[PDB]
């Protein structure tokens, strides 16, 4: 579950949750279901904490969203420590980017969420995939930590 396909589906499911368009095909997994609740809570918190910065920028295109994602993500992981709360922050931030793009993207495209999901899955896989596998993946690591007791 640390491979690209699995993480891309998590990132895509989260953007569909934010855009209020869940896919009517099979329905999100147990992992996705737990992640959507935790990531949405962090997203509301980050939206409040980053309000002065977010107002300062207009997310006019996917390249702008990528630049903002890299600047937040580069500082979130610079001390080299990886933990599940930091990984939830990646999804929370992609949710903020898709909201900002929906309102501010100059040339709207219905596939924009798939492009943001791809670069989010690339970041998670390249920067944290090794750590995720060693810590039980999504099913024996993440879900065990964040599912209800
Ligand atoms: C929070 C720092 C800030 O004001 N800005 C504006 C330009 C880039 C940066 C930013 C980073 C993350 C979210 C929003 C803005």
């Amino acid at each position: 579950d640390c491979e690209f396909g699995y993480i891309y589906r998590l990132a895509q499911d989260y953007l569909q949750c934010v855009l209020q368009i869940p896919q009517p095909g099979s329905g999100p997994s147990k992992t996705s279901r737990v992640l959507q609740n935790v990531a949405f809570s962090v997203q509301k918190e980050v939206e409040k904490n980053l309000k002065s910065c977010l107002d300062n920028v207009n997310v006019v295109s996917v390249d702008t969203a990528r630049t903002l994602f890299n600047q937040v993500m580069e500082k979130e992981f610079e001390d080299g420590i990886i933990n599940w709360g930091r990984i939830v922050t990646i999804f929370a931030f992609e949710g903020i980017l898709i909201k900002k793009l929906l309102r501010q993207q100059i040339a709207p495209d219905v596939d924009t969420y798939k492009e943001i999901s791809y670069f989010v899955a690339e970041f998670i896989m390249n920067n944290t995939g090794e750590w995720i596998r060693q810590n039980g993946g999504w099913e024996n690591g993440f879900v065990k930590k964040f599912e209800p007791k």
